[PDB]
């Protein structure tokens, strides 16, 4: 079995910015949901190799972690907020899609989405 090469964190080519939004998406939503006690997880793509998951990457075709997400920011490699924000959701998405309702991993993932949600209802106007 074999794992697919992670998404892509580097692009030169590609157009970016950094936006004050895309500054809170990294001081403050990433950071909080990394911190958190559930965060292990979702902090690296999925190692279905690992997990024994040889169904994982069949069925999840558009695969996303916080480490991704991390790296993104931190590279500067997002246009804007929006982008960024449906890493975030992708990545949620994905656990729900692949494992069950009340699964340990699904309620990891909903107490992760719980405080994403909180954190971007207070993301600034752009300026
Ligand atoms: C994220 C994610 N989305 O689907 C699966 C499966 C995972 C996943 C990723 C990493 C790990 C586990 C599950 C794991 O099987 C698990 C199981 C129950 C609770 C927490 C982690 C061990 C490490
Ligand atoms: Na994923």
């Amino acid at each position: 079995s074999m794992n697919p090469p992670p998404p892509e964190t580097s692009n030169p080519n590609k157009p970016k910015r950094q936006t004050n939004q895309l500054q809170y998406l990294l001081r403050v939503v990433l950071k909080t949901l990394w911190k958190h006690q559930f965060a292990w997880p979702f902090q690296q793509p999925v190692d279905a190799v690992k997990l024994n998951l040889p169904d994982y990457y069949k069925i999840i075709k558009t695969p996303m972690d916080m480490g991704t997400i991390k790296k993104r920011l931190e590279n500067n490699y997002y246009w804007n907020a929006q982008e960024c924000i449906q890493d975030f959701n992708t990545m949620f998405t994905n656990c729900y899609i692949y494992n069950k309702p009340g699964d340990d991993i699904v309620l990891m993932a909903e107490a992760l989405e719980k405080l994403f949600l909180q954190k971007i209802n207070e993301l600034p106007t752009e300026e």
